[PDB]
């Protein structure tokens, strides 16, 4: 019927070798060999395009069919060639790519092409079930080819139904793949769409003769039927006569490194930070330079210098756990967990989206309600406790062997360990020198080392997840924090007795019993809302209100704590490695005024405080104590203090906050829509629309707190315990991951025993975990000492890192030392210790009943015997499986 429908008819009639010769006849191709190679090796600094797609967009660009600018959206990004190419264009500023990925579909590639810092690619996205957004440049390369034009037509029509909603937000530039432009209905539709939205159809010469696909580009203008049919003629012409040679063009070289970005970064108080910036620069004057292409938006940039790379993207498998957990070799929830990428590119790709942010200052009335509540809470906590200076001797007894040294300057680089440095008088001379500076209104050495935390986390793009920032100062600068504010931790100011709502010093054992009490109290549902990246959300004003403890100190102590807060918390100098162009690595010197650093001595103690103030303010807003106008100006501040004195403690004792983790049991469910103050303080809730009311729990046993949910379980005799539970896959997955590279079988086997024993103490109620832990304990030599880290948690008290009998250690934590356990009758055998209900166990990732597990259980005795030979026969083992 149409010139293209004719071409498709002919193409379908083609034989295998007719088609073969035809497909590339007189087409254009980019020379992709050099790119394929580097990509196989993983050379992100090559400037190589991730796909052919990059040249398909450079072609339209040079002709004037597309002039990308501003906010660029890549719908069906795949590897992201259109995305990475977009980021090189002088007028584009942000580039967000979205793709399906996973099985059978292409996943975003992580290259360091010029401007990679303005690219955010996302997988597991089905654009047909994604709401439109306003953008400046709209790109969409979706269209799976088919043998039937009936299938290609319905495939194109669905794609244009999708972009219609996007295009009515009027993007300035657009490029949409039109797979089937040649059918009557498709010509009819495209004319109607060209009328309504503009642009036109262009055929790319880089395309094979096997597709009639054209791109609906913003810079084109031509009758759609003239455009479609001139290209149909081309394709028909290429069928008849001899085969023409293919034309080869050199591929696009994007380049390498980050792009220069628009700054909204607050001005540095150089009178405070200047001496440290100038000291760093003098110890690095040979390499020190100012990078024009630094990627810092909200941080002040002070300079960079050539420095060696640190960290790795490597994850290893704990063969021991892997062999004893065969039914999970399938489960992607477990097999998908691995080490995080702590390399300079690994951390910086998270930094740019999560840490390089600037939260708008809260309003004056909000700023005041915060101040009233914070003064009240500091006065309440200090009622029974006195601030005090913590000592050198207190610190020595507290400092571990595994504690970071963090040496930044020449004079601090004298020791190889923290344990060695504290036993050196030359160290304490440095501490004394800095305190002298602090007392002279100066800071010379309190600079933060920032890097990626090596954690076990689920992956992204079939690759290791990027790493979260961890920032601590050097040992000496940390002691000065300790001596001024360490009283908060050491004298347990955030403990549940002193704070009512805190949980400092409690283990996962006890945490469940708190939420059980909390449920008995009348009121609404329980609300466990996560603040999306709490530390980054800590404002100028939050730090101001925190510094209100300073009033309860003696003038000298206040002076010391004030110099720490003002020069180290209110103002910060951060040292970070960043990947540069040419495969080089630079160390950057940046600074900021808001936010919390993870490695501050009183980070948990302050996050806890500020979170209680936040929760208290939400209860006032909910109970209608705070009004709509009270954000701008606090009308009648007396109403705040009256509420606090009447209900302050009663509401506090209805909370459980551990740093950034919280659970509030309000008076009613008005708390769910009490978001005005919440959002004004920048405490924006995680994975919810900024104004959609919060979702609460009617069942306390379902409430998430500290990565867990807690269950009341009753013994054989009848007594009860409130145990910690989480999804089994998170547990087996993390157990199956090995940190340290180049490990002897002992190092792996001993970390497998640590996981097994932790499971025996906290997760004994999970049927699979008790079995697998007994299997691990049976396959690993008995006299081998458990090693490594099983949790980074403050509530994971490491009672399982012992050679002692686990049934003895279990009785000690659940009976003997359990303050919620009246009867001290010890449990004599493990068969008395119950399991979670079969519905609950199965709800949290259990495989009871599934035949691959059922088989696994039956032959565990033999698979243990196998792992015994793997670790070595000649070793002494014991059977914990009978
Ligand atoms: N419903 C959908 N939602 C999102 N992406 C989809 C999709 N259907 C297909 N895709 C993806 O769209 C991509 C089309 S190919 C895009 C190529 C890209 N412009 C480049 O330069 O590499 C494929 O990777 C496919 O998996
Ligand atoms: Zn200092
Ligand atoms: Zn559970």
């Amino acid at each position: 019927e149409t010139l293209g429908e004719k071409w498709k008819a002919r193409l379908n009639q083609m034989s295998a070798l007719e088609f073969y010769s035809y497909k590339k006849s007189g087409i254009t191709e980019v020379c992709r060999e050099e790119a394929r190679r580097a990509l196989k090796d993983g050379v992100a600094t090559g400037g190589h395009a991730v796909s052919r797609g990059s040249a398909k967009i450079r072609w339209l660009e040079e002709r004037g069919y597309l002039q990308p600018y501003g906010k660029v959206v890549d719908l069906g990004c795949g590897r992201g060639g259109w995305s990475y190419y977009a980021a090189t264009i002088r007028k584009v500023q942000e580039v967000r790519g979205y793709t399906k990925g996973g099985p059978g579909h292409e996943e975003p590639m992580l290259v360091q092409s010029y401007g990679w810092n303005i690219v955010r690619l996302k997988s597991g996205v089905d654009v047909f079930h994604m709401a439109a957004e306003p953008c400046d440049t709209l790109l969409c390369d979706i269209g799976e080819s088919s043998s039937s034009p009936e299938v290609e037509e319905t495939r194109t029509l669905r794609v244009l139904s999708m972009v219609g909603d996007w295009l009515e937000k009027r993007p300035g530039a657009f490029c949409i793949k039109v797979l089937c432009p040649y059918t009557s209905t498709m010509m009819e539709t495209m004319e109607r769409l060209q009328r309504r939205h503009g642009g036109g159809l262009v055929r790319v010469p880089l395309c094979r003769n096997s597709t009639h696909e054209m791109y609906w580009v913003s810079g084109a203008k031509s009758n759609i039927i003239k455009s479609v049919s001139t290209t149909s003629q081309l394709l028909l012409g290429r069928m008849d006569g001899p085969r023409r040679p293919v034309k080869y063009e050199e591929d696009v070289n994007l380049g390498s490194g980050t792009r220069a970005v628009a700054s909204c970064a607050e001005a540095p108080n150089m009178k405070i930070i200047g001496r440290r910036i100038e000291r760093i620069r003098n110890e690095h004057a040979e390499t020190w330079f100012l990078d024009e292409n630094h990627p810092y938006r909200t941080w002040a940039y002070h300079g960079s210098y050539e420095a060696p790379t640190q960290g790795s993207a490597s994850s290893l498998v704990n063969g021991v756990v892997r062999l004893l957990s065969k039914p999970w070799d399938v489960v992607t929830g477990v097999t998908g967990i691995a080490m995080t990428d702590t390399t300079p590119y690994g951390q910086q790709r998270v930094f740019k989206e999560k840490v390089d942010t600037r939260v708008p200052d809260p309003q004056e009335g909000t700023r005041q309600v915060m101040n009233i509540v914070s003064s009240w809470l500091w006065k309440e906590l200090g009622k029974r406790k006195r601030p005090r200076v913590c000592t050198k001797e207190e610190f020595i007894n507290k400092v571990r062997s595994n504690a970071a040294l963090g040496a930044i300057f020449e004079e601090e680089k004298e020791w190889k360990t923290a344990v060695e440095a504290v036993n050196d008088p030359r160290f304490w001379a440095l501490v004394d020198r800095e305190r002298e500076h602090h007392l002279r209104g100066e800071c010379h050495s309190c600079v933060y080392n920032m890097m990626g935390k090596r954690e076990k986390k689920q992956g992204e793009f079939g690759k290791a997840k990027g790493s979260r920032a961890i920032w601590y100062m050097w040992l000496g600068a940390r002691f000065l924090e300790f001596e001024a504010l360490g009283f908060l931790n050491e004298d347990h100011w955030m403990g549940r007795e002193n704070s009512g709502g805190g949980v400092e010093g409690l283990g996962l054992q006890r945490l469940g019993y708190i939420l059980e009490e909390m449920n008995r109290a009348p009121g609404g549902k329980m609300y466990a809302d996560d603040t999306a990246g709490w530390d980054t959300r800590i404002s100028k004003f939050d730090l101001e209100n925190e510094a209100l403890i300073t009033n309860q100190m003696e003038e000298g102590h206040r002076t010391l704590a004030l110099a720490v807060i003002k020069y180290t918390y209110q103002n910060k100098v951060v040292k970070v490695l960043r990947p540069a162009e040419g495969g080089k690595t630079v160390m950057d010197i940046i600074s900021r005024q808001d936010q919390r650093g993870s490695g501050q001595v009183v980070t948990y103690a302050l996050n806890t405080f500020t979170n209680l103030v936040v929760q208290l303010i939400r209860n006032m807003e909910a109970e209608e104590v705070l009004e709509m106008q009270d954000l701008w100006l606090l009308r009648k501040p007396e109403k705040v203090t009256r509420w606090l004195q009447s209900n302050g403690w009663d509401r506090l004792k209805r909370m459980a906050v551990s740093g950034d983790d919280c659970v509030v049991k309000p008076i009613d469910d008005r708390f769910a829509h009490a978001l005005r103050f919440l959002n004004d303080m920048g405490k924006v809730r995680k994975d919810t629309q900024e104004w959609k009311p919060s979702t609460g729990w009617s069942n306390w046993e379902e409430v998430p707190f500290c990565s867990h949910h807690f269950n009341k379980l009753y013994l054989k005799d009848g007594r009860s315990i409130v145990v910690p539970c989480r999804h089994q896959d998170e547990l087996i997955g993390r157990a199956r991951v090995s940190p340290g590279a180049g490990w002897s079988i002992r190092e792996t086997a001993c970390l497998a025993k640590s996981y097994a024993q932790m499971w025996q103490l906290l997760y004994f109620h999970r049927r699979d975990l008790r079995l697998m832990a007994n299997a691990i304990c049976s396959a690993v030599p008995v006299d081998w000492v458990p090693t490594g880290r099983t949790t980074w948690s403050i509530h994971g008290k490491g009672e399982w890192m012992t050679t002692e009998d686990m049934l003895m250690v279990w009785n000690r934590v659940w009976i003997e030392e359990n303050d919620h356990m009246e009867d001290k009758t010890p449990v004599t055998k493990w068969t008395d210790i119950p399991y979670l209900g079969k519905r609950e166990d199965l709800w949290c990732g259990s495989l009871i009943g599934h035949r691959p597990r059922t088989t696994w259980a039956e032959n565990i005795k033999d698979t243990v015997n196998m792992v015994r030979r793997i670790i070595g026969d000649e070793e002494k083992y014991m059977d914990y499986l009978s």
